[PDB]
């Protein structure tokens, strides 16, 4: 499913992401925008043989199991295909674990390069939240 901007912001807020570990909702919407263009079905393969999955492009080496990444840790304890559902609950629960592990949102390269230090509140402007 390809979310709308305000639609996605509302689903993320409902799932407890607004100000989670200090990160306002605009940050999470901005990161979803540049990681996946709001598409829950997005997948991207990396040179190390790992693959990123879903609206927040979560990586198979550490966080989920896709059956084809050697040395994978499956820290969110889910199949990576669960991260592609139109229901974003699995992605949000896993992202909560990722953002909590010490490096905050710098774990997402697109966020670091395209959202960090910008006016991220523009991503929720105009939405009925
Ligand atoms: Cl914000
Ligand atoms: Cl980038």
């Amino acid at each position: 499913k390809v979310f709308g901007r305000c639609e996605l912001a509302a689903a993320m807020k409902r799932h407890g992401l607004d100000n989670y570990r200090g990160y306002s909702l605009g940050n999470w919407v901005c990161a979803a925008k540049f990681e996946s263009n709001f598409n829950t079905q997005a997948t991207n393969r990396n040179t190390d043989g790992s693959t990123d999955y879903g609206i927040l492009q979560i990586n198979s080496r550490w966080w989920c199991n896709d059956g084809r990444t050697p040395g994978s840790r499956n820290l969110c304890n889910i199949p990576c295909s669960a991260l592609l559902s139109s229901d974003i609950t699995a992605s949000v629960n896993c992202a909560k674990k990722i953002v909590s592990d010490g490096n905050g949102m710098n774990a997402w390269v697109a966020w670091r390069n395209r959202c960090k230090g910008t006016d991220v509140q523009a991503w929720i402007r105009g939405c009925r939240l």
